[PDB]
């Protein structure tokens, strides 16, 4: 009987931060609530100033993870608001039934919907929208995110050892299909509606003009780098909702990795890259030993370096020496 | 001695039906006979009338699914009539010597042989022809299968306890290279020969033109759709002869899922995508929870949507409002 | 303390071989000291005399396998001599800190520099070189190759018994993204430098026009046939610094294979192709059964049999026809 459960209303946050949860659950079981509030935006998504209509939950891309224990309910107000322009809904790859809630979620624009739904398997996992007819258009112009459903007493490693993270970030990966004129510069359209065809012709070609993190090449650089500290135990999960990625942080590994992000698995041990098909979430733990500047990419490095899916750690801390040293600097 | 051996002919089905067989082994081990014939046809492969010449194993895109246990020995009569045009042959990736069967199973048109190999690694492995300078070719036009060697004692779980299915299906995928024009429009030839040059330069753009279940778009849905009941355990093998896939159950799961198909690993749980290497047979173990319609799609939701990999699960039986259910429906 | 640590020298061999070493460590730990001479050079890359500037560690594509046992550490000279144009670097996923090494290793002509890194974890990983601003375009330019750390009591299986290998080879598989005029010609440049903006729009493409095993097409066949011996247990090294591959032995399989490379995890079993992501070295062992020619390839069979991926083993020894044989050869 679900009206004898705890409500728990969460806030939540921009990406990459993670709202506030437990690891280990306090509580039994509870009806975890959550609002979302579609946004159809105009994004600079590079340097050169190039616009794209996208489409969001909750006005970021990706939209926000959200976080939940085995065998919580989700309860999820969806409002798609009459300054939209066209239909949503939602599928979560968490749920059982219905083309994972799509089926019960389709909300025009002045519409909203409340799903719930019990989150039986534990793991990482995407949500996207998916329209009738219109699923890759939607999904592309950045209308996914993930959503993670921890075991009731939190990770564990290979043996089954507690493993707790001190700091969890999210990455989402984009591919967008961007369309283009005959020689190669990118269009411009006044509405999302607009660009329909020409967007089909660009995904028909299977080449993203952009792959970014978080919405943006450059994203998470600069004052937006990731952050920890030599000896913290960091969890970055990461999604792709359309495209392979294979993820790498440069200077480090991934402890335990669960690359295709389902924690009743054992995890993978000392990996350098590991991939995450799309369609997936996945989540690595890493130790920092060393500080000072990393970066994480997709190791297809024409898609890092040239398309945008690359980001930065800042790391303070300790030089350790035995780890790693210059004997000799670079001279003649 | 082999000649002391049970010998059982099996008739093969299309898919994405699969032949009688036990999935635990009520006999020892037998010599399990197979007939195939080559047919070259014209096939429709799209809504628009876009006609290839295809090369199949048995009239089918994709070749029946052949099924045997660990031990047995498979033994292929292999027929190419001579309404063919073309020389074939069969690689089995379940096979140890001899190109998978390759060198010792080319057939010009009017000719048959007969291979017997021993089936001594348990796994769903791809089957497809691979003659001599024109391998990519043969593929690409619809020349693959799979075969399934089961363990003598049937699958079992990551626990090591026994796993039945009550249903089997198999979906094959298959990227088709069609040529084109100047302008994109697909081109025509009377004969498969008359294409060959054209194919070459299309296949080398990496970029298929059809990706599709069981020959055609939308070749598993309508009447076509494959059904199951609540409560069921479905098993789908799915086989990528040549490029990577990754399968998604829209509103369910992978329970078990065997993602590079070899049984004597344990299954990947709770998967909510997974990823089938090209030149590879896997496996995914699911019970039915919901009932209603269910999408089976490449999770690249291009692929999917726009380029033709989605097939349908039709599903009979009670709705569990617990798991999934709509609280408030779509409204102002 | 390490300067009171034995100091071990190695030569370096050309790939596909690999320098002698002890799988079984029979010292403790010790600074493995290991040179590398950076190469710019003209490399022709397939039959139709198509040339590029490759960028190479030590001459060759891929730069040589390095073989050390876990917590050694490896100090490497890296020379850049006055010869070369460009600034290279170093960095070893191998490695913990410093972006691999890279940060620490800038190397302009007429430089070198020596770094030493203890190897912490037990796998094969890649190296590759990556300046600032030019990473993909040195990578896929040839500069990169592998390192092994072998676990100081050798590899196992995956119920923790000793797996021996007798011999051992080293497949780079490399991705080139060669410029092309309006009507499809490939282009010549007189120096590396030359080429750059046209590289990068070559890369943007995502489309390699070659993708070769050990520098060129057809470079593992003939006289240059990787050989074995039925009853010897072999291990074949696969890196991709760049690209996903999907490795596959015609005729036979992979009965051990580490995907993503990584020794404390247990392997997969019974593989027919496995999936190696781009930024990652992956390792497979096999035992021949069958005599005979077997190719080895990447099996998206349009890379492998069109853009270059494939090479040959030559296996000597007796014929088992248990396992396999042609009951009736190939007759009208
Ligand atoms: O501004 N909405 O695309
Ligand atoms: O769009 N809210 O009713
Ligand atoms: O789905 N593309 O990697
Ligand atoms: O294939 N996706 O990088
Ligand atoms: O499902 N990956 O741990
Ligand atoms: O009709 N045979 O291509
Ligand atoms: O083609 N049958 O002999
Ligand atoms: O092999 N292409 O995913
Ligand atoms: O990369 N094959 O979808
Ligand atoms: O080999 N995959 O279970
Ligand atoms: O000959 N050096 O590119
Ligand atoms: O370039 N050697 O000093
Ligand atoms: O990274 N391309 O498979
Ligand atoms: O996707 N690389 O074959
Ligand atoms: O990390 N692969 O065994
Ligand atoms: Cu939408
Ligand atoms: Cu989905
Ligand atoms: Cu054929
Ligand atoms: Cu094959
Ligand atoms: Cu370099
Ligand atoms: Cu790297």
């Amino acid at each position: 009987d679900i009206s004898t459960l705890p409500r728990v209303k969460v806030d939540l946050v921009k990406p990459p931060f993670v709202h506030a949860h437990d690891q280990v659950a306090k509580t039994g079981p509870r009806v975890v609530e959550f609002t979302m509030t579609i946004e159809e935006k105009k994004l600079v998504i590079d340097r050169e100033g190039t616009e794209i209509h996208a489409m969001t939950f909750n006005g970021s891309v990706p939209g926000p993870l959200m976080v939940v224990h085995e065998n919580d309910y989700v309860e999820l107000r969806l409002i798609n608001p009459d300054t939209n322009t066209l239909l949503h809904n939602i599928d979560f790859h968490a749920a059982t039934g219905a083309l994972g809630g799509g089926a019960l979620t389709q909300v025009n624009p002045g519409e909203e919907t409340t799903l719930r739904f019990k989150a039986t398997k534990p793991g990482v996992f995407v949500y996207h929208c998916a329209p009738e007819g219109m699923v890759p258009w939607h999904v592309t112009s950045g209308m996914n995110g993930a959503i993670m459903v921890l075991p009731r007493d939190g990770l564990k490693d290979e043996k089954g050892q507690p493993l707790t993270y001190d700091k969890i970030y999210y990455v989402g990966e984009q591919d967008f299909y961007v369309p283009k004129d005959e020689a190669g510069n990118y269009k411009k359209y006044e509405t999302p509606g607009e660009a329909y065809e020409d967007a089909v012709k660009a995904m028909r070609t299977l080449t993203p003009t952009h792959i970014v993190f978080n919405g943006a090449v450059g994203a998470l650089t600069g004052d937006h780098a990731l952050t920890a500290a030599v000896g913290e135990r960091v969890l970055v999960v990461h999604s792709q909702a359309n495209r392979d990625t294979r993820p790498h942080l440069i200077g480090g590994h991934g402890d335990y990795v669960w690359a295709t992000g389902k924690f009743r698995n054992p995890p993978d041990l000392d990996q350098e890259t590991w991939l995450i098909p799309g369609g997936t979430a996945g989540a690595a733990f890493y130790t920092f030993r060393q500080p000072g500047v990393y970066a994480y990419v997709n190791h297809n490095l024409i898609e890092a370096f040239e398309l945008g899916a690359a980001g930065h750690f800042k790391v303070t801390g300790e030089w350790n020496d035995d780890l790693m040293t210059s004997v000799v600097k670079p001279a003649s």
